[PDB]
C-alpha cells in the first residue's frame, strides 16, 4: 500500500542534459541525436533582458560563439537556429545516450517529472503539475534554465516542458521542446501576470479515490449529488468545472473502489463546504490536485518501465 508524489525514473534523461554557454550566461540544454535545445535567452545580455530582440541579437551570433559541453567533452557546433523562443544547435556528434523520445505539448492539469540541474548536471527530480493558468511551482534557482519535463511511456521519454523564467510571482514558466510558450507568456523580464490558478477537481477526485484504495474512508458521505449541481458548488470555490469526459476518465478507478463518481463528487462538496475539521487525508490537511488519474492507477495498480 502507501501514496506518495512519484516522479518518473530520471535515469534516461540525465544521459542527455548537457551545459550550454553563452557569452556569460550558461545554462543547461538538451542533448538529443545532433541537436541541442536551450532557452534562447542564453544570448542576451543582462541589459536586453527588458526589451530583447532575439533575431537580431542571433544574426550577430555565430557558430563558435556557442559552447556545449557534456561533463568534460565540448561538442562542436555547426548550425545554429531559432524555433520560436528555443535555440538550436547543431553540433558534431550524436549522442550515443539518446533515449527513443517524443516532443508533445501537455495540456493544464497534466503532470510531468522535471529534472532540474545547473551547468549541465542533475540536482534533484520532483513531480509537479502543468497549472490551468499555465505556470508551474516549481523549485529553479539560477542556471535553473533548460531543466526539462518529461513523462515516460515504458520506454519512450516524451519531453513536454522546458524551464524558461520565474514570474515575478515566485511561479515558474516555460516552454514546450517547440519553442511554443505554456500560457500568455513571453521571454522578457517585464511585468507578467499568471491568470486565475483554479484547483484540478478530477485530480482532486482521483486523489480522494486513492484515499479510499489506502486506507482513509472517513469524507465517505451517505449523500450524493449531480453533476450541475455539484460544478456550481464548484464555480464557488475556484474548482474547475466536471464533465462527463472526466467522470468516464475515473471510470477505472470508480470500478475498483465500487464508488460512484457522482457519490464521490458529493464528499469532496462537503469539505468544500465544510473543511476537514482539523483531520488529514494522505498525511495531507489540504485537498491535493497534482495527481490526474492515470497516475493514480500507476501507484495503486503496479506497473514498471
Ligand atoms: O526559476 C528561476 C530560474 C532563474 C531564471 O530563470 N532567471 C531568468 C532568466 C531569463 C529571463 I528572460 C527571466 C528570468 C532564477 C534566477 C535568479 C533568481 C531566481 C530564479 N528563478
Amino acid at each position: 500500500s502507501g501514496f506518495r508524489k512519484m516522479a518518473f525514473p530520471s535515469g534516461k534523461v540525465e544521459g542527455c542534459m548537457v551545459q550550454v554557454t553563452c557569452g556569460t550566461t550558461t545554462l543547461n540544454g538538451l542533448w538529443l541525436d545532433d541537436v541541442v535545445y536551450c532557452p534562447r535567452h542564453v544570448i542576451c545580455t543582462s541589459e536586453d533582458m527588458l526589451n530583447p530582440n532575439y533575431e537580431d541579437l542571433l544574426i550577430r551570433k555565430s557558430n563558435h560563439n556557442f559552447l556545449v559541453q557534456a561533463g568534460n567533452v565540448q561538442l562542436r557546433v555547426i548550425g545554429h537556429s531559432m524555433q520560436n523562443c528555443v535555440l538550436k544547435l547543431k553540433v558534431d556528434t550524436a549522442n550515443p545516450k539518446t533515449p527513443k523520445y517524443k516532443f508533445v505539448r501537455i495540456q493544464p492539469g497534466q503532470t510531468f517529472s522535471v529534472l532540474a540541474c545547473y551547468n549541465g548536471s542533475p540536482s534533484g527530480v520532483y513531480q509537479c503539475a502543468m497549472r490551468p493558468n499555465f505556470t508551474i511551482k516549481g523549485s529553479f534557482l539560477n542556471g535553473s534554465c533548460g531543466s526539462v519535463g518529461f513523462n515516460i511511456d515504458y520506454d519512450c521519454v516524451s519531453f513536454c516542458y522546458m524551464h524558461h523564467m520565474e514570474l515575478p510571482t515566485g511561479v515558474h514558466a516555460g516552454t514546450d521542446l517547440e519553442g511554443n510558450f505554456y500560457g500568455p507568456f513571453v521571454d522578457r523580464q517585464t511585468a507578467q501576470a499568471a491568470g486565475t490558478d483554479t484547483t484540478i477537481t478530477v485530480n482532486v477526485l482521483a486523489w480522494l479515490y486513492a484515499a479510499v484504495i489506502n486506507g482513509d474512508r472517513w469524507f465517505l458521505n451517505r449523500f450524493t449529488t449531480t453533476l450541475n449541481d455539484f460544478n456550481l458548488v464548484a464555480m464557488k470555490y475556484n474548482y474547475e468545472p466536471l464533465t462527463q469526459d472526466h467522470v468516464d476518465i475515473l471510470g477505472p478507478l470508480s470500478a475498483q473502489t465500487g464508488i460512484a463518481v457522482l457519490d464521490m463528487c458529493a464528499s469532496l462538496k462537503e469539505l468544500l463546504q465544510n473543511g476537514m475539521n482539523g483531520r488529514t487525508i494522505l498525511g495531507s490537511a489540504l485537498l491535493e490536485d497534482e495527481f490526474t488519474p492515470f497516475d493514480v492507477v500507476r501507484q495503486c495498480s503496479g506497473v514498471t518501465f
